[PDB]
């Protein structure tokens, strides 16, 4: 008889990422109806999008073409500069000293008690999105972990993580005796998919020129809101999420969802932690949940798309367009800067730092050099953004063969001063 948890993360902002704080509203809407408490459900966004100049419908948010509002009654634990990766940890410990700023909500948990946690944005090899830097390192998400763990302070946890290569962040590090179930939207090398655009099938409503939602977060929501979460495992969750998400085995414009942690937590219901919504139990019959084939754009991609449509919807319409030039080159400089350290280091063809790792083993041997190295390259680079967590690999991999922290600023000097 205890109390269920919920942890909801944003780790973006700009109405180009509307999807993912939609997302993340639309999830606290399921669990409020499934009977969680408010005061146990600490909620992590940017809070930049309702009230957007560019939303069509100021206060509200869709995370579905014919949806309704998901945006209402949402509390405001931690927005704007509050969003970091030192306060979801400090909020996912329950140490409230930890915490700064914010309405001082954490996870006060008991050890009979369930939590959830649900993350959604943006990722890249070892990495998730923050809208305040610095981003999240997968070492220190897992080391988290284990201190909660050891506090002993919950019975089990699920984790489901939206963003692109997720599988990354659990790969080699996330032990299976911490009574913790993980799902992620890709493996540990893919792209993720936002879902529900303009241009596309189905596309939103024509005042809506960016993206809605993510395939593999509407994949679960869609899922735990027309099912009785009293019958439903988790173990059948995980298989319906991981069908839609791979487009139904084809994995054209689909990825792989995959799974870490404690494999026995999943013959477990789904209602001891996303709680129990009467609705949902015995539907009429031509009311029955009948899902098909969606229309998707690349995660990394989706910021493009939302600039290109907002041009040919339209003096707006060449300030969109130079932002659109100016997004696009700035990319590539990026791109180049990445590609020129690596060339410079190992040379311009079969370069060792793009060799990708076998599944299984973790991204880095040294995490703490996975972080100096990023901070060396921005210090000559300029800033990575969450467009460059893309490259995450190459530092890694810089890591990994034992490059020296002077050989990579004397690299990094050589392709970005000047
Ligand atoms: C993996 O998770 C399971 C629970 O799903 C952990 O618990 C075992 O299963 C029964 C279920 O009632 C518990 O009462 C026992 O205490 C556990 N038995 C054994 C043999 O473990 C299980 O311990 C977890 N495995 C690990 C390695 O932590």
């Amino acid at each position: 008889v205890g109390t269920r948890w919920a942890v909801l993360v944003a780790g973006s902002s700009g109405y180009g990422n509307y999807r993912h704080q939609a997302d993340v509203c639309h999830a606290y809407q399921i669990l409020r109806k499934g009977g969680l408490k408010e005061e146990n459900i600490v909620v992590l966004m940017y809070d930049d999008i309702a009230n957007h100049p560019l939303n069509p419908r100021p206060g509200t948010l869709i995370n579905h073409p014919d949806g309704d509002d998901v945006y209402a009654g949402v509390p405001k634990d931690y927005t704007g500069s509050s969003v970091t990766a030192a306060n979801f940890y400090a909020v996912l410990l329950g140490d409230q000293k930890a915490v700064k700023g914010g309405s001082g909500k954490v996870i006060a948990s008991k050890p009979n008690d369930h939590i959830f946690v649900y993350y959604a944005n943006h990722g890249g090899p070892g990495v998730l999105g923050m809208p305040n830097t610095p981003h999240i390192y997968a070492a220190d998400f897992i080391e988290t972990l284990k201190k909660k763990h050891a506090s002993g302070t919950y019975k089990e946890m699920v984790i489901y993580v939206e963003a692109a290569e997720s599988g990354s962040i659990f790969e080699g590090i996330m032990p299976k005796d911490l009574n913790i179930y993980v799902t992620t939207a890709s493996n540990a090398q893919e792209s993720s998919y936002g879902t529900y655009c303009p241009g596309m099938n189905p596309s939103p409503p024509s005042e809506y020129i960016t993206c809605l939602g993510d395939l593999y977060s509407v994949a679960w929501m869609e899922d735990s809101e027309t099912h009785n979460l009293k019958k439903e495992t988790i173990k059948q969750q995980y298989h319906t999420v991981k069908m839609r998400t791979s487009n139904y085995n084809t994995y054209s414009g689909g990825s792989h969802v995959m799974e870490y942690g404690n494999n026995s937590i999943k013959s477990e219901k789904l209602y001891l932690y996303q709680g129990f919504d009467p609705a949902t139990v015995n539907l009429p019959l031509n009311e029955l949940p009948v899902k098909s084939k969606i229309g998707v754009v690349n995660q990394r991609d989706a910021d493009l798309l939302f600039l290109w449509h907002m041009y040919r919807t339209s003096r707006k319409k060449d300030d969109t367009l130079k932002e659109l030039t100016e997004t696009t080159r700035h990319r590539k400089h990026l791109d180049a800067s990445v590609e020129l350290i690596a060339t410079i280091l190992f040379g311009p063809t079969m370069n060792v730092l793009n060799l990708v790792r076998e599944p299984g083993l973790p991204l880095v041997d040294d995490w703490e050099c996975l972080k100096s190295m990023v901070r060396v390259f921005e210090e000559h680079c300029g800033s990575l953004t969450q467009y460059g967590m893309k490259h995450m690999r190459a530092f890694a991999n810089v890591c990994n063969n034992g490059v020296s922290k002077e050989l990579m600023e004397e690299a990094s000097t050589a392709a970005c001063g000047g």
